[PDB]
């Protein structure tokens, strides 16, 4: 098995299938993590989502790899056999974009902050087909989120970097906090090179404020874990401020 020396270890519930682990979070979702080996420091692990809604299924965020990614829509044809409606990523960096070209050849309609669509190329990014704008409180606009299903997307404000987005599972406990939170063990923020260390605090509380009755909070860099990720996220940003 593949024990990264960053993010979650494998563990009972989980799938390995291909370079990849899957775990079902509920009756309709999944939690997918991907793998990017790092010479002489090993294997870091990232996570996305998988929604089943009705006939067809959506996905949040890519893995770190364009053939990792298709990896994710081998196991979806697998497991499930169903279309992949859209995908939205959560921000302009390699766990969560470096796959868009495998859902482009697959026909799947991409979908991104339109900041993160801006920032794409310096991040050595491809951008996705779609921006996504925001309100002045954080909510997605939602002629820019069409046909979403419970897919309710909001942007925290600046944190990890200026342009990550959340999402909440509507009909479901679960929100995904991407990189923007870290679970209620974690001992640092992770790589703050592109953050907002002056916003980051309000943002991770704005997150809790916009999905305030998730109680399974899932992340980029460790398993699903309770509100007190945003929490204990928020007091280690409170320490940057
Ligand atoms: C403990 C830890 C976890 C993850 C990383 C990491 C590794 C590679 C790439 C990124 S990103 N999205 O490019 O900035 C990150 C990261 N840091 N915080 N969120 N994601 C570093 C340390
Ligand atoms: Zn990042
Ligand atoms: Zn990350």
């Amino acid at each position: 098995e593949i024990r990264p020396t960053i993010g979650q270890q494998m563990e009972t519930g989980d799938q390995r299938f291909g370079d990849l682990v899957f775990r079902q979070l509920a009756p309709n979702v999944w939690q997918h993590t991907s793998y990017l080996d790092m010479p002489g420091f090993g294997a870091v692990a990232s996570n996305g989502l998988i929604v089943r809604d009705g006939g067809r299924v959506l996905v949040v965020d890519t893995a770190w790899t364009d053939d990792q990614t298709a990896q994710i829509l081998n196991w979806i044809k697998q497991e499930i056999n169903l279309p992949v409606a859209l995908a939205v990523v959560t921000h302009a960096h390699q766990d969560k974009m470096g796959g868009m070209d495998a859902l482009h050849a697959a026909g799947i309609a991409t979908y991104a902050n339109a900041l993160s669509n801006q920032l794409a190329p310096q991040e050595g990014m491809v951008a996705a087909q779609h921006s996504l704008t925001f309100a002045a409180n954080g909510w997605v606009e939602p002629a820019t989120a069409p046909n979403f299903g419970p897919l309710k997307v909001f942007y925290p404000g600046p944190g990890h970097t200026s342009d990550n987005i959340t999402v909440g599972i509507d009909g479901t406990d679960i929100a995904f906090g991407g990189c923007l939170i870290k679970d209620s063990k974690a001992k640092s923020l992770g790589n703050l090179g592109d953050a907002d260390t002056e916003h980051y605090a309000a943002s991770a509380r704005a997150f809790g404020a916009a999905f305030p009755k998730a109680s399974m909070i899932v992340m980029s860099h460790s398993a699903p874990d309770s509100r007190a990720a945003i929490t204990h996220t928020a007091r280690m940003a409170d320490k940057l401020r």
